């Protein structure tokens, strides 16, 4: 059960969630890995790494993925989120130059990530193992997107460094193109081809109808945790949320700012509704009776499957993970899973 603030009825009756086959073992594994790779204390790993729903994210989303492809996503993500942490701390304690000096090394890791599998950086090398491992499941053609996409997240990071660090709340649309970034939804994008088992041609994945449901598709999950992390948010002096750009831009209140919030989740809902119509109809289109079109066919139908999973999947984890239960801390401007 979902609070009425929260509780999105379309969702819960139209996309019903999906949970992938290999999640038991994905969710051990790992947690295993960010013990190993030393990504969190140990004694949080224990006591928080299985409440924070990482690998159930992942697994809601990616169906259909190989499990090893599940399982590089599945790191990748957790360290992603560890990233967000650190990027936090850093910020918090004014690290500016530790802050930079993970930032060239990630740009650099990112292009070599084999030079970097026993970086010093616990964090460097983490990285660097979960990138080398989604980088050996299609052409490198598609691991140069994947870099060319990450190194504009890392500097949307640094763009989020310097604001938090002036103290400035972007504006309501500058803040919509950050968005974009910080929360990677380009990678997300990427990401669904080797679930899929097939680099999808440039033609085929900017087609307007497939380019269109994935920007929804990411719009939706990036908005909607926006809604559910601006207590903890709020709670953290951070400043990159959409109902925080809307109060301080827009001068409305919290309340006001929440339905504003809600109001623009539900459109992406049934925006993508209706493209998700065309898209289908493109992959229909793409079987075109050859052997090709018949596997592009296919893996836009699957990739388009998945677009509609991250809905349910990111629902139901801001309400699953205790990453967000700020009402649970002792210090409400530091999760107890941080290493502060
Ligand atoms: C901070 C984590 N993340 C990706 C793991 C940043 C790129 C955004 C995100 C938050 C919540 C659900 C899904 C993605
Ligand atoms: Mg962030
Ligand atoms: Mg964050
Ligand atoms: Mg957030």
């Amino acid at each position: 059960a979902v609070p009425p603030s929260l509780r999105l009825p379309v969702i819960e009756a139209a996309f019903p969630r999906q949970l992938h086959p290999y999640w038991p073992k994905l969710q051990e594994t790992t947690r295993t890995w960010l013990l190993e790779k030393r990504l969190m204390p140990a004694d949080k790993v224990e006591e928080y790494a299985d409440g924070l729903c990482y690998t159930d994210l992942m697994a809601g989303y990616y169906l259909g993925a190989p499990d090893e492809v599940l399982q590089a996503i599945a790191d990748y993500s957790a360290w992603c989120f560890v990233w967000d942490d650190r990027h936090d701390r850093d910020i918090v304690h004014g690290r500016a130059g530790a802050w930079r000096r993970l930032r060239g090394l990630l740009h650099t890791a990112l292009d070599s990530p084999g030079d970097h599998l026993h970086h010093e950086d616990t964090l460097v090398a983490g990285f660097a193992d979960s990138v080398r491992r989604l980088y050996a499941f299609l052409p490198a053609t598609w691991n140069a997107r994947f870099a060319r996409h990450f190194h504009t997240v890392i500097e949307a990071y640094d763009r989020e460094f310097h604001n938090r660090t002036r103290g400035i709340v972007p504006g309501v649309e500058e803040y919509l193109e950050l968005r974009r970034l910080t929360f990677a939804h380009w990678i997300w994008t990427d990401l669904l081809e080797p679930s899929s088992g097939c680099e999808l041609p440039d033609a085929v994945r900017k087609h307007p109808a497939y380019r269109r449901a994935a920007l929804l598709s990411q719009e939706f999950a990036a908005w909607y945790n926006d809604l559910c992390s601006l207590p903890k948010e709020i709670a953290g002096d951070e400043v990159h949320n959409l109902g925080i750009s809307l109060i301080t831009h827009h001068s409305l209140t919290l309340e006001e700012a929440i339905g504003e919030v809600r109001r623009r989740v539900e459109e992406c809902i049934t925006e993508f509704l209706a493209v998700e119509r065309d898209a289908l109809r493109f992959a229909d289109e793409l079987a075109d009776g050859t052997v090709r079109g018949k596997e592009l066919s296919g893996a836009v139908r699957a990739n388009v499957g998945n677009m509609r999973n991250w809905f349910s999947s990111v629902y139901w984890f801001h309400h699953e993970s205790g990453r967000y239960m700020v009402d649970s801390w002792d210090d409400r401007s530091t999760p107890p899973y941080v290493n502060n």
